[PDB]
């Protein structure tokens, strides 16, 4: 029962973790979303150019 | 998708682009039709003479 606890413990924390984890993926995608759209406006002048 | 956005953006502008040079093509042609003309005017004063 004593091993037992500790491993419901440790997988109950990394549950978290991972949640984080996947915080931290979205925000990234969020930031690069714009970096493509104004990237995007750039070839548009470029072409225009 | 992130090609074919900008592959159509890049086509649109063309397309501006080619109405430019439709544009200033037929100006010149324009211009050059009286051109013709008078040197036709110019040749019929020197038969005359």
């Amino acid at each position: 029962a004593n091993r037992f606890t500790a491993n419901i413990k440790g997988l109950t924390q990394a549950s978290r973790n991972a949640n984080d984890g996947i915080s931290i993926a979205q925000t990234t995608e969020g930031a690069l979303n714009e970096i493509n759209n104004n990237l995007q406006r750039v070839r548009e002048l470029a072409v225009q150019s």
